[PDB]
RNA sequence: CUAAGAAAUUCACGGCGGGCUUGAUGUCCGCGUCUACCUGGUUCACUGCCGUGUAGGCAG
């Protein structure tokens, strides 16, 4: 018994971009025209305000220089007056069959791997994680920043058989924090659904419509590209905004991010709240990895230890195997 | 122990865009509905615009958005700069108020300090500003800008409300919205002077403003604890500050009061600047920037 | 042949269309959903094709 | 003082004809780019102003 040098795993939870409109408070009986948000490449001057350097540092290009201000290109976007809410919509699709990989060399490994996963699912089913994704889609989490300040945010999630909406939701979700993971029956409903969608036992369509009010003409927050390496040129090109058709928008990886985070079993910052699920788990903007490898916890060693030599870990670490594995990856060698 | 690979802070006070617009005197109790101001170019290329002759009048709009808790920081590759800069920022916290820079911000927003270039040649300057929770407004001032002079700092009866507001405001005591709106008193038939980008002026559609980091400057003229002479006045917060219209740059690196080695100080080997230093290091700390290797 | 295109779908209908000259000679129309993934199982409009 | 010292290779030409390369196929799988700001460059070292000649009230 080994693992299979070529492992591979189609995600669950597919978010897709969301798209932002704006207009104000109590019109959202028929909010379904109001118009997007621009993005807005305009050039404005900064100023002089990084560390000069210790190679080669010099007043004749240093100090003189100082006092010559910068020039450079930002693009933000912006809301208009009247309008004072950012509507964030997209949609997601609880897909399930979340135990069986895509790719595989050994079918003795994957016969070991899929009664593994059964017999995890079999005592706790979806149940808890679904609890918890329901919670990161109660608070408005995938605003990164665009939530960070406001006076009341308003999620609607609506669940989706046909052409038009089969149940409804309303969420106060400033309320709910982002590190005690309270609940309530509603988002239990929320939960039941989404477990129901993880287990394979139906269709799962959530359309998120989430509301937050920030002001009159505001700064929004979209996400950001990577510029450079098919045709870096001298960089006259300092800082874009991402865009379906003429509107600005957040990725899809950065949505999935923001309901992924679901770690709480490391041992860093156990009260100070939660992490995304990540193997070797890192969040890059702190720039320091938790669960190391030189330690027993990361995902790489829970995984061949669970199934290889039948040493099922704990409790909570079934829970990150199997938040690992609703979220793909290449495994193996 | 060292210095920080990469950081990035979170920006306070953020204003809009400060639309002009025209209208009259005693309808200015009736402004929702007022007009704009419009653009025009004449005879090289270039643009220049005016008021009518009916109005002196010109107005201002934005609102602010302060967050609360700006010495914790989002972007590192330290873990050890986070576990060492956590007692500096709390230090600086725990044994003292913020009105010191809450006094210095909240009367340039009572002053004409945002309404730079619009007293040249002025006489006399009103200025409403309100503090809105929900579709109307609840604490209504109407600020002047006559009374405390455009140098120094000396506070009145309206400033500590503002103040303390503003201090529980950008300390995470609660998060406020100020709308800063200005009416001012230009001229019957006098040139604009609006922003432009890196000629012509710059020109939302149908109106005329100026962009967000003109009074982004404006709310944080806080260092006059620059070294050379004090006499002058307020000039703003900036790290290797470089200023055109003053010409020299104050606070200049070869001698050790720049930010990044007062930084360097301040926060790791727990050794302080100084008392006349510290309010300048959490301005800095407010403005934000990329503050590397 | 939509391989993981149909997965976690609501509605799949197929249309098959008999060309036999510039014009359509026969036109079938399908509930993919319905008919198994798995069985071949029969019916009559299916062996009609 | 050199295996030193010296020297005209000339002329001509038909490569030519022919041809089936065939047939088959799953590239799968995953991802937070992050923060920051003051052009009235002088968009001409002066446009346009009583005499085309060197003194002048103007939108400054």
């Amino acid at each position: 018994l080994s693992t299979a040098s070529v492992l591979a795993f189609e995600r669950k939870l597919d978010p897709s971009d969301a798209l932002m409109s704006a207009g104000a408070w109590a019109q959202r009986d028929a909010s379904q025209e109001w118009p997007a948000v621009t993005v807005r490449e305009k050039s404005v001057r900064g100023t002089i305000s990084n560390r000069l350097k210790t190679k080669d540092r010099d007043p004749a290009k240093l100090d003189a220089s100082i006092q010559s201000p910068n020039l450079q290109t930002v693009d933000v976007a912006n809301l208009p007056s009247d309008a004072d809410t950012l509507k964030v919509r997209f949609t997601l699709r609880v897909l399930g069959g979340a135990g069986t990989p895509s790719a595989c060399n050994d079918a003795a490994y994957r016969d070991k791997l899929l009664q593994t996963v059964a017999t995890y699912v079999n005592d706790q089913g979806f149940a808890e994680l679904a609890r918890r994704y329901a919670h990161n889609l109660a608070n408005a989490r995938f605003l990164w920043r665009n939530r960070v300040g406001a006076e009341a945010v308003e999620v609607r999630i609506n669940h989706i058989r046909q052409g038009e909406v089969a149940r409804a939701w309303r969420f106060d979700a400033l309320a709910i924090g982002l590190r005690d993971f309270k609940a309530d029956a509603e988002l239990d409903a929320l939960a039941e659904l989404i477990a129901s969608g993880l287990s394979g036992s139906g269709h799962v369509l959530l359309e998120v419509v989430a509301f937050a009010r920030i002001g009159d003409g505001q700064e929004v927050f979209p996400s950001q590209e990577l510029i450079l390496d098919k045709g870096d040129k001298k960089g006259q090109k300092s800082k874009t905004l991402y865009s379906v058709r003429d509107a600005a928008a957040i990725h899809s990886q950065k949505i999935g991010n923001a309901l992924r985070t679901i770690d709480t079993w490391y041992p860093d910052e156990d009260g100070l709240g939660p992490i995304a699920v990540e193997p070797y788990g890192s969040v890059t903007s702190q720039g320091k990895a938790y669960r190391q490898p030189k330690q027993k916890l990361d995902f790489y060693t829970l995984l061949d230890n669970w199934v290889l030599r039948d040493e099922a870990p704990a409790v909570e670490q079934q829970h990150y195997v199997i938040a690992n594995l609703i979220r793909g990856g290449v495994f193996g060698e």
